[PDB]
């Protein structure tokens, strides 16, 4: 069997992606972030303390006829943004555009952080990293790719992330109408849980193409592009009067200026990202400067293929025995 859902950004800077989940029997319908870079199904519910919720949607396992108390199980996970939630355990059935599966682990928020609470429009996460980072104690419990793979047609799961635009992510097939070319697939490392991959170089704008091995994750759940800081340093030296600042957190520039794009390299092939796809707007109200989407992962540890990069492939998310992730130009 398969399954297709449409993704659409929550806000006019395509800071995250919402895809509607049904839950339980009868359906409740929650908007989750769909997050390759971790690896819970946890939701707002009726059990999220009441000053913790501000217009999310909440599961209520007490109307769900087939929703059962996994006892004692809990669940805490922190993210590489400081965010953090924790709660108890149901299972429940999951559908997601017409795909279902039955005993899914719904890690219900007792607590969530407050970036959480301020985000009116995710009602919860779907981790789809590997399962082996999942946080449920004393029993890990399976993601819904991993519960679904017997039941696919195929043991893939594609993202088409839209640029300002609704996208899609199918489950068991391929569309080949939803790409341009050929689809070229490359490794993936599962030592750590994640997509992880190596980038066989980059180039800016029209410039001569650097090879060089870039080990990064594709991480649907993080909105910008975090590389090395070579990398990101030869990057903003080509845009007149960008600098990174220190009291903004990152690479600034000028809102008047005109963003070249980035190139990264898929083994032989090459995925180019238009510069627009790069900027991320004022960083405030009226100011005149605006917050550049390619930043350095050098506090971070590891380098992240978000959301800027994975919108502007069609990507393959290959779950066979031997993983591998496969890049589209679209
Ligand atoms: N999107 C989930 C996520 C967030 C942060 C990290 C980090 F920081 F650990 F790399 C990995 C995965
Ligand atoms: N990478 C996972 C993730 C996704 C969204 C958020 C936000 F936006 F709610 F803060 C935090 C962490």
């Amino acid at each position: 069997s398969t399954g297709s859902a449409t993704t659409t950004p929550i806000d006019s800077l395509d800071d995250a992606y919402i895809t509607p989940v049904q839950i339980g029997t009868p359906a409740q319908t929650l908007n989750l972030d769909f997050d390759t870079g971790s690896s819970d199904l946890w939701v707002f519910s009726s059990e999220t303390t009441a000053s913790e919720v501000d217009g999310q949607t909440i599961y209520t396992p007490s109307k769900s006829t087939t929703a059962k108390l996994l006892s004692g199980a809990t669940w805490s996970i922190s993210y590489g943004d400081g965010s953090s939630s924790s709660g108890d355990v149901y299972t429940d059935t999951v559908s997601v555009g017409g795909l279902t599966v039955t005993g899914q682990a719904v890690e219900s928020a007792k607590k969530v952080s407050s970036s959480f609470t301020e985000d009116s429009t995710i009602d919860g996460l779907l981790g789809l990293a590997f399962s082996t980072l999942n946080t449920v104690s004393p029993t890990q419990q399976k993601t819904f790719f991993d519960n679904a793979k017997a039941s696919l047609d195929s043991p893939v799961f594609t993202a088409d992330l839209g640029y300002h635009a609704p996208g899609t992510y199918n489950f068991g097939f391929i569309d080949t109408t939803a790409y341009t070319g050929s689809i070229t697939y490359t490794a993936v490392s599962t030592k750590q849980g994640f997509w992880e991959w190596t980038s066989t170089g980059y180039a800016v704008g029209s410039g001569t193409f650097k090879s060089t091995s870039i080990d990064g994750i594709a991480d649907t759940g993080t909105t910008l592009l975090y590389l090395p800081a070579t990398v990101v340093s030869a990057y903003w030296a080509q845009v007149s009067g960008a600098k990174s600042s220190s009291s903004v957190g990152g690479y600034v520039f000028p809102c008047s200026a005109t963003l070249p794009s980035f190139t990264f390299g898929v083994g032989s092939a090459r995925i180019v990202i238009p510069g627009d796809y790069i900027d991320f707007g004022p960083i405030s109200t009226g100011s005149s400067s605006c917050f550049g989407g390619i930043q350095s992962s050098a506090g971070i540890g590891i380098n992240i293929f978000g959301d800027v990069a994975l919108k502007a492939a069609f990507v393959v998310f290959n779950g066979a025995t031997t993983p591998t992730l496969g890049f589209a130009s679209k």
